[PDB]
């Protein structure tokens, strides 16, 4: 029921691309679970949905981001009228977790990408690569390069105060 | 002596930027040693020098690359007439060593960059960052991003079959 759901092996422990996904929601349907994966950033490419976390209910649309971190009790559901499509990057590693603690997003776990954000292009590009993933053509190197670019862009656009 | 020689800590074991350097050579002077560092790619930005490895003697110039790998007995010397300047990136890690085994450059340890090579810009950019390295502005993330771009560019331009 996903356009794309590429799951990668966990062979790197400093920086690792765990999975890349694309899902068109069905109206009024979503997911309600305790997050098991290390970290999963979602980018809303179309339509509307809601993200519920820690007593707060966010009405998200095209351009918005939400991030799932291990242990979060979450619910995210497509709108009954105009159901969202989202792209996601799951990632892990000691370096990945250190870089996430340098961004302001890991508190509220929701954000909006600005006009000239570099984040949408990186997430879309990582999902594009994932559709024809070929490690013998060194797609593994390119995905890690993009993951470093993505975490740099998150810190650049959503900095924690120094 | 070196206008730049930034040495970094070895804290990453999958991919690590070990050092970045810029050296204008002195005529007829060079180095003659067994390489201790994991991997060190040099890009010749001007003049001429020679790289001697395993009985072969290479006359290099602007645009050329040579790579030092741990254990290589090497000699590299600036030309008397027109001494080279080179930029270098030292790097290590299991991923780094796997990706190096995917490029044809680790056979001869020498290459020439094509007209529109992406390699010069990356090495120059990593040395530029190294001059004002500020980890609290996440320069550490940017240098590893550039190292992944560099190894990708080496494989793209100098592939094994
Ligand atoms: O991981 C992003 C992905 O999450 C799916 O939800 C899964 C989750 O991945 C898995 O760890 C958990 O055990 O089950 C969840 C399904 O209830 C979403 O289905 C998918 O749309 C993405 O959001
Ligand atoms: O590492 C590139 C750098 O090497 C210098 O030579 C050093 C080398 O780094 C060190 O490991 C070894 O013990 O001694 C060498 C000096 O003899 C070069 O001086 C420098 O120009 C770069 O090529």
């Amino acid at each position: 029921m996903q356009i794309l759901w590429k799951k990668y092996v966990k062979e790197n422990f400093e920086m690792n691309v765990d999975e890349c996904g694309i899902e068109q929601g069905i109206p009024g349907l979503g997911y309600n679970y305790e997050v098991l994966k290390n970290a999963v950033i979602h980018y809303v490419t179309k339509g509307y949905g809601t993200f519920k976390f820690n007593g707060k209910v966010y009405n998200l649309k095209q351009g918005d981001i939400f991030i799932l971190l291990k242990g979060m009790q979450v619910e995210y559901v497509a709108s009954i009228d105009d159901p969202w499509e989202y792209y996601w990057i799951g990632f892990s590693g000691s370096n990945a977790n250190e870089y996430l603690n340098r961004t302001s997003i890991t508190n509220s776990c929701v954000a909006n990408c600005e006009e000239n954000s570099k984040i949408p292009q990186i997430i879309l590009n990582m999902c594009e690569i994932s559709k024809t993933y070929n490690p013998s053509r060194s797609d593994d190197i390119l995905l890690l390069k993009e993951l470093y670019s993505l975490l740099y862009a998150l810190i650049e656009e959503f900095p924690k105060p120094f």
